[PDB]
């Protein structure tokens, strides 16, 4: 009965595949900063709440779906949602929003304090505090950077030390002051480059599938990942400008040490890859893509291995995540990347619990 | 009822952004290939199939919506799916028409003939058939070649004549005869150029909004239709490539006169745009969007035009146009693009009435 002896908060995370609620215990310290943060509760149900259809019905069966088993009810909830709803334009948003309102008046358990669409730079920030609540990072003057990716289904975010810069947008920095250090960030997300909405682009690319794989408009599959990261790359980089906008950053503020969250873990975890101590690197990532999916014969790999939905984008996101990170962030191929174990349930929104103390 | 008297399909057309049901009689000439084609019954419903989730009472109730008043029954059904499905794997789509399947079998009014999804190709076959059709230029042999262009959600088509190529994939060339004559045809769709896709690479660009529009990740929008059309381009022809495959041909096989069907109609026949004759110029198009809505105030603007939900997004869709069309196609931004009116309802599912008998 972890509430009755601890602060406890609901945070749910309304991302673009799917929502997870959190339901936090936690002590605070003498500024009534958060300490000892527990996840006591998680759930998670799919699919992503913009993708619903807005109205009374649908809106009260997916909350009813995300909340009702929940062990304990009479706490505060913050319900965030990201990159989802951010394809959405705010009248579209607001018909959600105003369901969504209306069911927690239904109901006398939960007390809803906001339910609102965070920004992408706001998702950044509570990124890195999520990660670096974790590493135990915060609470002393650090010697070394540690950045923060974060690879989601519409958007991905990254996030690292930099010093207040007067040239670059104030969106893209924050400075907060936590554990009484003062840490200055870069923030950026980019929208259209998560996992989902890239994909949308190469559906029709034989470099980017196994071998005979049926690509949508009759052509076969002929992987070959070297091919198809360079097709990902254009859209990082002629479309988005990834490159331009964040190396010469990292060159003046280099990260020692990497982690990333969100798909990548997934993948990094299954049955198909293979790597060591929960860290790759892009150069194995992409040859492992390369040889261990890319050029294998669709029905045969597609036979071996019957329990993995995402098995036919495999040659795709390794070639994706290697387009992003090395050609539009400039990491090194060599470079450690560390990512979360997926059973450790770490997303943004240890993010939320800290910050709005702050 | 006309279907006492003349042959009657049901033809649904299942696009990325929702379903249109027609139901069509006609008669047939010695062939047995149809005539006097008309459209007798005529039902839309939104969100798309693809955007449901695949389960009995959700689909029940989305078939119920498309098909439950319609005055006529008792007559075969096609039920085709384009680019919302392709969007897809096979796996996933397979959920979709297993229920569909089992709907049709639970209930007795429609004989289900086939429900599946169709590649693009299919798509622009299929486009040029429902235009020609209407445009009586199928039985007799024309010295005017007739290009057509499919503006979708998550596809775009462009089809038009040219004889057949040992030289280009056989998945882009359809021979066909049809009320004796011999047509071939090069047909192209490319995934992930339809509006809904494309509008989600550039929603945080200034130049693509109104100024001071609410951009979601912060930042206000500063339009400026030539600097939108340029952002989009790079879509167009540094990933897609579409110049590179689209105008080699169209310079060997020009196009004398050019129908579009699909968004673009609903935008140039909206109350932001004024265009006489059901026709367009690129150039016109792009000086509209920029100097109507691009170089707008916004919340004035919204103000101004309450009442239509696309407005938001006419600066980026005047410039994503003119992006496919003269960048993209390489068509002269002073010919006449010809619009055929949303009130006609005409998609490419007469082309299915027409196609079946050949
Ligand atoms: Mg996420
Ligand atoms: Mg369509
Ligand atoms: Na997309």
């Amino acid at each position: 009965n972890p509430c009755e002896k601890h602060s406890c908060i609901a945070v749910i995370d309304a991302g673009s595949t799917g929502s997870r609620l959190h339901i936090y215990s936690y002590d605070t310290d003498d500024t009534n900063t958060p300490i000892h943060i527990e996840e006591i509760w998680n759930k998670k149900i799919k699919p992503g709440f913009a993708s619903i259809q807005p109205n009374s019905v649908t809106i009260d069966a997916y909350l009813t779906m995300l909340l009702a088993d929940a062990p304990i009810h009479n706490i505060p909830v913050y319900f965030y949602a990201t990159a989802g709803m951010r394809l959405l334009p705010q009248s579209q948003q607001k018909k959600y929003y105003d369901e969504l309102d209306y069911w927690f008046r239904q109901q006398s358990q939960w007390q809803l304090v906001e339910a609102k669409t965070i920004t992408g730079n706001d998702e950044a920030l509570f990124d890195w505090l999520a990660v670096n609540y974790k590493l135990d990072t915060l609470k002393s003057v650090q010697n070394k950077s540690v950045g923060v990716m974060d690879m989601g289904g519409a958007s991905v975010q990254i996030v690292f030390p930099m010093p207040k810069n007067a040239e670059i947008s104030k969106h893209n920095q924050v400075e907060l002051n936590i554990y009484g250090q003062n840490i200055n960030l870069y923030v950026h997300s980019f929208l259209g480059l998560g996992q989902t909405e890239m994909s949308h682009q190469f559906l029709n690319s034989p470099s980017c599938f196994a071998n005979d794989y049926p690509l949508p408009d009759g052509e076969s599959g002929q992987g070959n990942a070297p091919s198809c990261k360079e097709e990902v790359t254009s859209l990082m980089n002629s479309v988005h400008k990834v490159n331009q906008q964040i190396q010469p950053l990292l060159a003046l503020n280099p990260v020692n040490e990497w982690y990333s969250i969100g798909g990548i873990s997934n993948l990094a975890s299954s049955q198909l890859f293979h790597f060591e101590n929960s860290e790759l690197t892009n150069q194995s990532l992409l040859q492992q893509g390369d040889n261990q999916i890319c050029h294998q014969q669709w029905d045969i790999l597609n036979g071996q291995y019957p329990d993995d939905e995402y098995l036919y984008q495999y040659c795709l996101l390794s070639s994706y995540y290697y387009a992003l990170m090395v050609d539009g962030y400039g990491i090194n191929p060599n470079q450690t990347i560390h990512y979360i174990p997926p059973e450790q349930n770490l997303d943004w929104t240890i993010g939320v619990v800290l910050h709005r103390a702050l």
